Parts: C-alpha cells; structure tokens; sequence
C-alpha cells in the first residue's frame, strides 16, 4: 500500500511537470511581439539541464531521494507563479530558467525513487511504465486544452490553480514520506567510462531527436504544403497517446516472459523510430501524417521501457547500488538533444529544406540501430 501510494504521488507530479514546459510555447509570442532572441528563451530549460545535473547528480547520492523532490516542487511552484505574473522579456527567460532546474532537481530524484522502491526485475519495469504513460498524457494531451483554456480565461488565474495544485501534491508528499521523522556511490565521472551505459546514453540521445527537431517546425510545413487549418495544426499530436500506452504496455507484457532479450526491443524500437522519421515527410494529407507521427510514438515508447530499468540492472551488478547519479545521465542526454533542438531547426530547414532534415534524422535513428548488438551478452552478469 505504501509503494503504491508513493508511486501515485510521484507520478501526479511528473504529469503537472512536463504539462507546463508546453503550454507556454504559443503564449510567449503574443507578450514579446529579432527571431534568435526567442529561439534562445525557449532552449533554456534544457540549457541549465546540462550545467546543473552534474552538480545534483552526486547530491542526491547522498540525502537520499525526499529533499531533492522536495527542493524541485518547491523550484517549480516558484516558476509557475512568475509565469502568472510575466509580461516582459527578462521576467519570462527567469521563470524558463527557473522551470529547467526545478526539472533538473526534480525529474532525476523521482525516478530514481521510483527505481529503489521496486528493488524486483518483474514489477520494475510495470512501476517505470505507469510513470513514462503520466508523462505521455501530460506531455501529449494536455497543452491543446491548455490552448483553448487560455483564449477564455487567460494566463493568471491557470497558472495559480496549477501552482495551488503543485503545492498540495508537494503537502502530500511531505505528509506521506516524513522526511523527518526519527553507502559511497560511484563518481558520474567514472560511471561514463562503462561501456554499457555510452551505448544507453548515445541511444537516449539519438531516439530523443525527432521530436525536438520536428516540433518547432512542423505547423509550417504543414500551413505551406496542406493548406491545414487551425484545428488541424492544433491537435495534430493528441491521437499519438494511444499508440504509445499501447507499446509500453506490449513492451512491459514481453519483458515478463522473455527476461533477457531487453536489447531486441530498443533496437526494434530505434528501427521504427527511422521509418518514421523517414516517411514523415512523404505525407499529403492529415491522416496519413497521424498515422506517421503514431508510429514515431510507439517507437519511443519500446526505446524507453526496454532501456530505462536496464540501467538500474547494470548499476546493481556492476557497481554500488545506488541511483542518481545515473539517470543524470539520461536528463543530460535528452536535455542536450531539446538545448540543441529549437535553436538549429529553423535555420536548417531554410538552408536545406524540410524533406533533408527527416530524412538525416531518420538516417541516423537507422545506424544507430545495430550497435545495441553489444548488450546482446547481458543479463549473465553476477
Ligand atoms: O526518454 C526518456 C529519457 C529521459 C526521461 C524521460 C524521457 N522521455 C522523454 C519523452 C517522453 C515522451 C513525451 C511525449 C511523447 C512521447 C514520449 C517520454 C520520456
């Protein structure tokens, strides 16, 4: 019941989390307005991702995983009620900045909470796909309502309820874990030198790219080729939540039975992954574009739940038994990939065109495939 109840309170915060990283994207044009200055206030979150992770990696090696929650909840409750109170350009690159290590301190010790509490192969990885099926919703279905609220009702008084919201999870946590009632981990530094996590962080880093380079500019595309409507443009990325609970689902029903075969599915899932990324471009039509941009979700979500608790399982047999230090190296990776994303893409897509992009990035999901052939051998390790 405990674990059960822990793993909730978690989860609520992870969707509220990355709901709020995408609901500002539309409205921070309307209060600013030269094309530079914008693209570097959106890839801030991920800037400090890099530069603080590092440094609150080791740190929650050492003061367990409640305070650093509880230090990022109280990081992000602060964002959000400057985000309400936001009408110029410095105020809004503050409250992204703040938003990116609030996440920083706050993504990297759920998860790592999440993975101590289930210490079993058979119902961790059904504890880790619950949490990326929140952060799915939350990332997928949520901003087009967020969208229509804001027309309505505005930007201040959606952003207090979310706040009053994010307080009263951070008060139930508070409450449930009581933080403050009555071993020496492995360097980040030295666990990089692990040739079995290079490969997991180059393959974080490489599924991580399609949809950071294809979210900034796909609506013009898509006004410029199919003439698509508001509507259209808006809910374009909702109808991709099914696919991905459902390839999470199928990934956590085969690891059950087959408990050694993890690198099949991340390769499979990385192949996908490239035939997406692939034919998007290929597209004339709504329909077919959906399908398209389906498949590049149920790829990510295979890549995902094969090789998130595959770095639990090497740090166990392999090293101390202690996390953190090592899902910052997965935030680093998908960071770096969204801090690289909104700044290039554009000027990629002028110089070269929009069918080239895909097309490299669909390249290389594609080559990248065969190389997670070397944890073929895991699984043997005592
Ligand atoms: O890959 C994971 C690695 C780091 C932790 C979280 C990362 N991941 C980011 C994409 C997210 C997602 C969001 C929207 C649609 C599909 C998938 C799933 C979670």
């Amino acid at each position: 019941r405990q674990r059960r109840l822990v793993l909730v309170i978690v989860c609520v915060a992870l969707l509220l989390d990355n709901m709020l990283y995408m609901v500002i994207v539309p409205i921070v044009p309307d209060y600013i307005a030269e094309d530079v200055k914008i693209g570097v206030l959106f890839a801030s979150k991920a800037i400090l991702q890099l530069l603080v992770n590092p440094l609150s990696g080791p740190f929650i090696d050492r003061m367990s995983y409640d305070v650093p929650l509880l230090i990022g909840l109280g990081v992000m409750f602060a964002s959000t009620v400057l985000f309400a109170f936001a009408e110029d350009y410095a105020t809004l690159f503050a409250a992204r900045s703040l938003q990116g290590l609030g996440s920083a301190f706050a993504d990297t010790s759920g998860i790592a909470m999440i993975a101590d509490k289930y210490p079993e192969e058979p119902e961790r990885s059904r504890a880790l796909g619950v949490a990326l099926a929140f952060i799915s919703f939350g990332s997928l279905v949520a901003p087009p309502f967020g969208g229509i609220l804001y027309e309505f009702a505005g930007k201040r008084v959606p952003f207090l309820v979310l706040a009053a919201v994010s307080l009263f999870d951070a008060l139930l946590l508070l409450a449930v874990a009581k933080p403050f009632s009555a071993p020496v981990g492995t360097p980040i530094h030295r666990l990089m030198l692990d040739p079995y996590i290079a490969v997991v962080a180059g393959a974080l880093t490489t599924c991580n790219i399609p949809l950071a380079f294809l979210e900034p500019t796909i609506a013009t595309w898509m006004k410029h080729t199919m003439a698509a409507s508001e509507w259209e443009m808006g809910m374009a990325w909702l109808p991709a939540f099914v696919p991905h609970v459902l390839g999470v689902y199928l990934t956590v029903r085969l690891a059950a039975r087959y408990p050694h075969l993890q690198w099949l599915y991340g390769a499979l899932g990385l192949a996908v992954i490239g035939a997406s990324s692939c034919i998007v471009p290929a597209c004339r039509s709504f329909a077919p574009l959906v399908v398209s941009l389906c498949g590049l979700c149920f790829g990510i979500a295979l890549v995902d739940t094969a090789l998130l608790p595959t770095l639990a399982f090497l740090v166990d047999v392999r090293h101390v038994s202690v996390y953190g230090s090592v899902y910052a190296i997965a935030d680093i990776s998908y960071s770096v990939a969204y801090a690289l994303g909104p700044i290039v893409a554009g000027h990629i897509v002028h110089s070269l065109g929009f069918e080239q992009l895909s097309l490299g990035m669909g390249l290389a999901n594609l080559l990248y495939a065969p190389v997670l052939l070397l944890l073929r051998n895991v699984g043997l390790l005592t």
